[PDB]
C-alpha cells in the first residue's frame, strides 16, 4: 500500500518514500512519500490562502457543523480507522476499538461544541470627560497551525491537535510520526469526502531533522507550533521558531510516580498499577514507571503485582485476551532493550520479565519484549531518572508522607502522578504539593476533555484542554471604544 | 548616588560599575553595580529558598494585603520616585505625576485584589462503574520568575511585571534596564520597609548580552522569563531558555498605524495623532509612527498636525507648558538621527522636524530630537515599515476601506492601531479586521487594566492583562479523584 | 377526539373536551381534552417518580445525546409541525418554515450542548490550622418545572422553556396555551417516539385559572414555574406558589418603542419599524407599538411606512405574497377593535387601517384586523401606555436626545427598545441609558441563544438565556471540604 | 439611649417608639421609634432620587473606595459596634469580636472588590448578509433594594444584603428586626460619617405586619425585596410583592442534620456537633437540630456529647469561658421551651438539658435555656420535623448509608448538612446527594465569602453569594448592535 501527501485539496507523493513496518512481524504495511521543502511550502501558502476563501467566511455554527460532519465521516470508515492503527503499531484490537479511534471521534465533537458555546468579555470604564468606553474582545483564527505528532496514539493525538485548531477556524499543515502515517491519510480522505474546502487541513509525511518536520518548523507562514513528543526534541523546536516569535504549545515527556500509601485498597492499587505501567506496552506519556509503597506493604505490592504482570497476554492484537502488543519499532526495542541492561549493572533485581519473549513464530521477527518489574535502585540510578517508554516499573519503599512527596518531587519532570489512598484528608493534602499538571487519585488517565491537560518543568510548555486549547488556537483582540 | 543590587533581603554592590545618564543635559546621576554571574546565581538561589520559606505558607489574602503595603509604601514616597523617573529618563514631570507613578501603584492594586477574587474550576464525570469522579484545577506559584524590563516607562512596566508575580505567589529576580534603574531600585527599598521576605524580590543591575540579563536567561533554576523589549531580543531570549523549555511571556515591538477617515471628527483625530505620535517623544511601543489619512482631508490633516507639532515645547522636565523631553540616551538618538537621514534618502518630505533643536545651554548636551512629521514615502521604504522609537511619524493617503485595512495589515508586527471614525458600523467592521492586540476608537492608549493587553505576530508571544496574567504567572494544576 | 394528554408515558383523554379553532376562518380544528386537577397530580407524581428512574441515572453525555434525538425527531417531522403550527395560529407558511420550527429545533440542541460544557467552581482556602480547606460547587437538578406558555409562538416559547429544563436533569409538567395545543402535542408524540422515559416530559391541556394551569401553579410538588404572558397573571402565579416558595421565572409584557434618530439610514428604518410593529400581526412581546422619530424625518418617515404597510398581504396562510395571518382568536380580536377604538377616541389620526379587511370569502369568519398606524396622541393616552399586542403602532415626533429618552423609559415595562442611528458614539450613549432588557440597534429580534433575553420592571422577573436558564433551572449546591 | 430612623441623609423620631431589652437581665436598653407608612414613602423616594443624584455619577472605582471607606468606618469604632451587637442579643463579647463584627466589615469589602473587578460578556455573530453583529451585556444598578433582615447575626446578616447592594450601584432601604436594632443605627452613623450621599442609604425601624417591614415590602417604588428570617414571612412577603412583580431573594428556615459515619474522628465529630448545635445558643438558621449516627457508635457519640455539653458555660456574654448567652428573648425563650415540653410528651429522653438554668442573680430575669440533647424519637416526630431556634439536637442511629441520605433528604427543608466521615469516595458520594445548599465535611459554619450561599426547598428563594450576589442586585442589559 501506499501513503500520500494531501496538500491543497490534492493527494500527491514525493520524490522519495519511506517504509512503514509492522511491529508485530517486521512485514511492510506501506511505502509513504516523504514532503520536501517545496512541498511543504506548498502546503503553508495553500493553508495561508484557504483562510482568506470559504473556510474564512463560514458562520461558528456553519464550521462547527462541518467539523461534526468529519467525525460522522470516522464513525462511518470505524472499522478500517480501527485496521490502519493496529497496523502501523501493534496496538491491541479490542483497545484501539474503545480508547484511540472514539476517542479521536470525541475531539472533533468536543472542540465543535466548545466553539459553539465559547464567547468574550465586555469591560466598561469611566472617563475624564464623563461619557466612558467599552472594551471587548473578540476571537479570531491564530492563522495556519503547524501540527506535529507522536507515535504511541497516533489519531488519539493528532486529532487532539487538529481538532481545536480547526475548531477555532485556524488552517492546519499537519505532520505526523514517521512510524504511524496510515491513520492520519485515512483523516485526509474524510476531509476531503466531507467537503472541507482545499488548504484548510494539509497532511504532509517525513521525518524530523532535515525532513517535512523541521522544514515546517522553520517556514515563517505559520503562525504556531503544537507539538507532542520529546523533550529535546521540544527545545529543538523552540529554537527553530524564535525568530518568528511563534506561538508554542508543548506537551513532552515524563519520569511519572504512582504512590501507594498503607490504607489503599490493596487489590484495586495493584490492578491500578498494572494498567498505568503497562498499558500500550507503557508507551503512553502518562505511564508510571516509579512506584513508591509504603513499607508495611511492600513485599504484600510486589507480589501481587508481580503474579498480574505474568497473567499479561502479549501477542497478537487480535489474540483472544491479549493485553500487549510490541513496541512500536526495532530501535525504539533496541532502546528499551538498553534500559534492561543498564538496570541489571546499576544493581536491580528482575522481580519479572527482564528481556524479550520467544513466539516460534514471524513475531520473532517483530519488536516485541516483556513487562519488566524493577527493585533495589536508589533514586539517583538512570533507570529511575530518565524516560524509557516501555512496559516497565521500579518500585521503591517509602515510610513518611513527607519523604515521598520529596522523592516523587525530586525530578525535572512534571507530567503526572497517581496516589493510592482511602483516606480523605490526605488524597487532598498530598495532592495539592505534588508538582506535576495531573494527578488521579484511585484512578490512572481517566479524561474529561474539559480540563486543563499538561505538564510542568521539562514535561511542557503551555496548556492544552478545554478553555486553554480556545485560549491557545485563538487571537483575542480587544477593541476600545470612546464613546 | 549609587544604585545597589537587592539580594536576599541585603542591599549589596558588585565589583564592576556603570554609569546612569540624565539624558537633559548628559550629567552623570549615579553609578550602578552591575551584577555577574555568580550573584545573579545567589538571587536566584534565594528566590528558590524563599518559596519555602514564610512567603510561600501566607494565605492568598495576607499575600495580597502584603502587596497593599508595598503599594501603599510607593504612594508614601510618591515624589522621590516622581523625582527618580524624570532624572533617569527625561520625561516631564506631570507625565510621571499622573501616568507614570500612580500606575506601577495601581499594578500593584489591581493584582493584589486579583489574586482575591480569582478562583478555579470544578468539574464532574460519569465513569463506567456508576460511581463518577470529580477533576478539580488548583493555582500555585510557578515557581521562579525572571524579569527583564525596557527604559521608556520604567517603573510602570517594571510593575507591571513585577505585581502579578507576586500576587500569584511567585518569588522574583528582576533586572531593570540600565537607562533607567532608580524607581527599580527605590521599590527594592519600599520592599523591604514593607516587610516582604528576603529572596521574594531581588533586584540585580545591568546589561543584557554576557551580563546580568544574559545570566538570568540562562539560570536553570528559573521558572518562567517575563519580557518587554525588542523583537529580536525576544528571540534571542526564547533560544536561550529553550533547553529548560521554560515559560515565556513577551511583549515586543510594533510599527503602529493610525487611521482617519472621512467622516472622522477632524480636530479630535489631529490632536490624537498628536498625542499617539508624539507622547514620551515617541518611545512608546504603543505609538502611531505609519498614518493612514482618507484622501479628501489628507491634506487639512496634514496642515493641522504640522501646526499642532510646532506648537510642542520641548524642554525640560519641569519646564512651564512642557509636551517633550528628551529621548533616552545618545545612542537610541544616535538610532533615531540615523533613520531621520534614510527618510530622506528614501524620499520623504520632511513637513516639520527632522533634526534636534538647538538650545544654546546645556540641554545641548542632552539627547534631545524634534518631532517630525513625513510624507511621499511609497508603503516598501524602511522608515515605513521599520520601528524608529521615536517622535516620528509618516502620514500617506488613502481612497478605499478594504485598501487601507490591507496596507495596515502588510506588517511583520502587530501591536496597536487606531482609528477615527464617527460612523457606528465602521467602527466595528474595520476594528474586527485588524490585525492587531489592541484597537481604538476615537482615542489612544485608554486603559483598562482587565483587558489583555499585548500584540501578535513579531509583537508578542503569549498575552496578558486580567485574568491572562493570573494563568500566566501561575501553574494551573488539575486533580482527577475518583469516587 | 383529537389532542391528548401525555401522562407517564401514555396519552390520556380527559373528562372534558374543548374546541380548538383556526383563526383564519373560524372553523373547529380540534377536540382538546382538558386535565382536571387529578391528572395534574397524576403528571406532577409521575414526574417526581421519573427524577428517581433511568432519566436521573443518565450521564450529562447520554442525557444530552437523548435530547439531540428529539430535535432529530422534530426535524424528521418538519412539516406536520409546520401544519401543526400554522393550523393553530393562522401563521403564514414560510414564516413557521423559517422562524417557528428551525428555533424549537435549535433550542432542544442549544441546550443539549450547554448542559454538557458547563462546569463549576472551586475554591481553595487557608485555614486556621494551616490545613486549608476546599468548597466546590455542583450542580443538579432543580427537580420538577411546571411550564405554562402562550399562544403568539406556541413552539417556539414552549421549547424555550422546556429544553433547558431537560438539559438540566429536571422532569417536566407543561401547560400550552389553550389556543395553540397542536404543536406541544406532537411534541410529546416525538419525545414518546425517541424513547424518553415515561414522566420526564408531561403534556397537559387546558386553561387559566379553575384549570390545568391554576391546578399546576398550586401543587406542592413542583420545584419551580416556569412562565410567559401577560404581567397580571404573572402576578396571580407569584402568589399561587408563595406558601411553597418555588422559584419563579416570568417574561412578561411590554410596550416596546421604537427611536429614529435623524441620521438613521431612513430606508432601512422604515423597513426595520414595518418588521418591529406588524410581524405575526404585531402579536410578539417585543413588538414596538411606540415610535419616536426625530422631527426632521418624521414626515417622510410615516409617509413612508404607510406605504410599506398598505403593500402588506394580508391573508391565508399559504397565499402567494402573504406576509401577515389572522389575529389568535376572536377574543383577542375584539381587545385590539376596542383599543383601535378607544384610539379614535383619545385624538388619533387614522395614518392607515383602524379596522378588519373585507376578504368576502371564508376569511370573513376568522380573526383578521388591518396593520393600523397611529399619530397624533398624547404620551399619556392610554393606546401609548397600555399593551395592545396587535398589528399597530403609534408614531410620535421628537427633539431632542435626553427628552425622548425620558419617554422611552417613562413606562413601567421594560422588555425591548430599538434604536435606529449611525453614529457611533450615540448609539453606546444612548442604547446604555434605555431601561429595558434588550436593545436593537439598527435590526429588531436579531438572536443569538447565548444572550441573557427577558426585560425589567414589570416585562420580567428573574433571566433566561444562555448560563442565565443553567442557573435557573439547575440547583447549584455547595460542598466544603476540611482537609 | 434612642434609636432613631435615618431618612434623606437625616435621623429622625417617630409618633412611636418600642422597647429594645437586653435579654441577659430583661432590662431596657433603648427606644426605638418605628417608622409609619408616611416615613416609609419618604426612605423610598430618597433612595429613587439618589440614583440620579451623585451617588449615579460615580465610577465604579470610586463607589469601591467610598465602600471600603464605610468598612473603615465600622473598623474605627469596632468596640461600639461590638458592645452594641452583644447589648441587643446576649452573644457572647468573644463571638462578637471574632465572627460578627469583622464579618461585616469583610462583607463591604469583599463586595467592593468584586466590583471592581467584575465585567460582562461579549457574544459575536453571523447575520445573512455576511455583516454580522454584536450582542454585549452591561451591568446597572437594579433601583432602590428594600432590605429586611433577622435578629441572630444582626449587623453580619444585614450587611451581607446591604453590602452587594451598594456595590453594584443600588439605593437602600434597610429595616432591621425590632430585637436587635442597634449596630444598624450605628451602621447608619457610620455611612454619614463617610459622606455617603444622603437616601442612598435609608434606616427604617419597626415590626412586620402593620408595621415598617410591610409598608416597605408593598411600596411600588422598590425594584427588590431581599430578606433573610422564617418560611412563613417569605411566603407574606412574596405576595405581598407579586402585584409589583417584584425580583426577590429569600433566606429561609432550616431543619439541619448532622451525620456520623463509624469511620469519623469520633472525638473530632462530638467537638463538631456540639458547635454546630449549640453555638450562638443554637440560634443560627445554620444550627444542626437533627443528629444521625451510625449504629456502631450510638452510644459513644450520645455519652461523649453529653459530658461536653454539661461542661458548656451558660452566662454573661464577658463571663470568663462563656459558651453560651441567653435567647434573644422571652418570647422566643417562651417558644423553645414549649418545644421542650412537647419533646417529652413525643416520647423523648431527656438526655441532658430541658429546663432554664439557675442562676441567682439577675440573669435569671433574661432569656437563658440550658442546651439540650434527645434521643428516641420518631422521624415523624414534630420536634424533630419542625425548626425550634434553640440549643437542642435530637439523636439517632442509622444503619445504612442509602437509609440515613433518605431520612436526611426527607424534609420540606434544605439549608445544611455537616457530614463526618475520613473516608475519600464517602465524602464526595455521600455530599453530592444530600438536597441542601450548603454540605461540610468534618467542619461546620467554614465560610469563604466567593461561594454561594443559600438552600434549597422551603429554605430558600434564589441565591446569593460570590457572582450570584453581583446578579441578583444588578440589572443586566443586553445590547445589540448590527453591523
Ligand atoms: N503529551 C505528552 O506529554 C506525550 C505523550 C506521548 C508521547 N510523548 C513523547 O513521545 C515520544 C515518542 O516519539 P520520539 O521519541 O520519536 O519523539 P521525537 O520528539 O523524536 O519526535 C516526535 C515527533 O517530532 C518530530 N520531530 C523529531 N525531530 C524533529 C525536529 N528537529 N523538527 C521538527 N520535528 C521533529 C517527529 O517526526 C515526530 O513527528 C517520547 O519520547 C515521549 O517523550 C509525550
Ligand atoms: N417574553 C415575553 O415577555 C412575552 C412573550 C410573548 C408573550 N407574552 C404575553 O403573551 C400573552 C398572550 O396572551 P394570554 O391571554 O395567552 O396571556 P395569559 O397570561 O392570560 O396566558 C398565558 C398562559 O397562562 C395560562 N394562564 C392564564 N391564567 C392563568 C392562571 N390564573 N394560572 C395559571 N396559568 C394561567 C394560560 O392558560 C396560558 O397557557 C400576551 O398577553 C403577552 O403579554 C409575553
Ligand atoms: O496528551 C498526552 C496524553 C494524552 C491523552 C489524552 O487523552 C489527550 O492528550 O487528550
Ligand atoms: O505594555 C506596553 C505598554 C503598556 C502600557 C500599559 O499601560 C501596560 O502594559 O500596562
Ligand atoms: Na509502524
Ligand atoms: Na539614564
Ligand atoms: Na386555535
Ligand atoms: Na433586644
Amino acid at each position: 500500500s501506499q501513503l500520500l501527501n494531501y496538500i491543497d485539496g490534492n493527494f500527491v507523493t514525493s520524490a522519495s518514500s519511506f517504509a512503514n513496518i509492522n511491529p508485530v512481524n517486521g512485514k511492510l504495511i506501506s511505502d509513504v512519500f516523504e514532503a520536501d521543502a517545496k512541498q511543504v511550502n506548498e502546503a503553508v501558502v495553500a493553508a495561508q490562502n484557504a483562510l482568506k476563501g470559504p473556510w474564512g467566511k463560514l458562520s461558528v455554527q456553519d464550521r462547527a457543523a462541518l467539523i461534526h460532519k468529519i467525525a460522522d465521516g470516522i464513525q462511518a470508515r470505524f472499522e478500517e480507522f480501527v485496521a490502519a492503527e493496529v497496523a502501523d503499531t501493534g496496538r491491541p484490537v479490542h483497545q484501539a476499538r474503545t480508547l484511540d479511534i472514539p476517542r479521536a471521534i470525541a475531539n472533533f465533537r468536543t472542540f465543535a461544541d466548545l466553539a459553539k458555546t465559547s464567547h468574550t468579555d465586555l469591560f466598561e470604564m469611566s472617563t475624564s470627560d464623563g461619557s466612558g468606553a467599552l472594551n471587548y474582545t473578540v476571537r479570531k483564527p491564530l492563522g495556519v497551525i503547524g501540527v506535529i505528532s507522536p507515535w504511541n496514539l497516533p489519531l488519539l493525538l493528532f486529532t487532539w491537535k487538529v481538532a481545536p485548531a480547526l475548531a477555532c477556524g485556524n488552517t492546519v499543515v499537519a505532520k505526523p510520526s514517521e512510524e504511524s502515517p496510515s491513520s492520519a491519510t485515512l483523516l485526509a480522505e474524510v476531509m476531503h469526502d466531507a467537503g472541507v474546502p482545499p488548504g484548510v487541513f494539509n497532511l504532509i509525511h517525513g521525518f524530523g531533522k532535515d525532513s517535512a518536520g523541521e522544514f515546517l518548523t522553520q517556514h515563517p507562514g505559520i503562525s504556531a507550533l503544537t507539538f507532542t513528543g520529546e523533550s529535546k526534541t521540544g527545545s529543538t523546536i523552540m529554537k527553530a521558531v524564535a525568530d518568528g516569535v511563534k506561538e508554542v504549545s508543548f506537551e513532552l515527556g515524563g519520569k511519572n510516580a504512582a504512590v501507594v500509601f498503607a490504607d489503599a485498597d490493596l487489590d484495586a492499587a495493584i490492578e491500578g498499577v498494572l494498567r498505568s505501567s503497562f498499558t500500550n506496552s507503557g508507551q503512553v506519556c502518562l505511564c508510571s514507571e516509579r512506584v513508591y509503597v509504603h513499607r508495611s506493604i511492600f513485599d504484600e505490592f510486589v507480589s501481587g503485582l508481580k503474579v498480574e504482570a505474568e497473567r499479561l497476554v502479549v501477542g497478537y492484537p487480535d489474540q483472544d485476551g491479549v493485553n500487549m502488543g510490541p513496541l512500536i519499532s526495532h530501535g525504539h526495542r533496541d532502546k528499551v532493550l538498553s534500559y534492561y541492561r543498564l538496570a541489571v549493572d546499576e544493581g536491580a533485581t528482575v522481580v519479572t520479565g527482564g528481556g524479550v519473549p520467544k513466539f516460534n513464530d514471524e513475531r520473532d521477527q517483530g519488536a516485541y519484549v516483556q513487562p519488566t518489574i524493577w527493585t533495589g535502585l536508589s533514586d539517583k540510578a538512570r533507570c529511575v531518572t530518565e524516560e524509557i517508554f516501555g512496559p516497565v516499573c521500579h518500585i521503591s519503599p517509602f515510610d513518611d508522607e513527607d519523604e515521598v512527596i520529596n522523592r516523587v518531587n525530586d525530578s525535572n519532570y512534571g507530567l503526572a502522578c497517581a496516589i493510592w489512598t482511602t483516606n480523605l484528608s490526605r488524597a487532598h493534602r498530598v495532592s495539592r504539593q505534588i508538582h506535576v499538571g495531573l494527578v488521579w487519585v484511585n484512578t490512572w488517565y481517566l479524561r474529561d476533555l474539559r480540563t486543563p491537560f499538561g505538564g510542568v518543568k521539562l514535561s511542557g510548555l503551555g496548556r492544552e484542554g478545554g478553555r486553554f486549547s480556545m485560549d491557545f488556537y485563538s487571537d483575542i483582540a480587544n477593541i476600545c471604544i470612546k464613546i
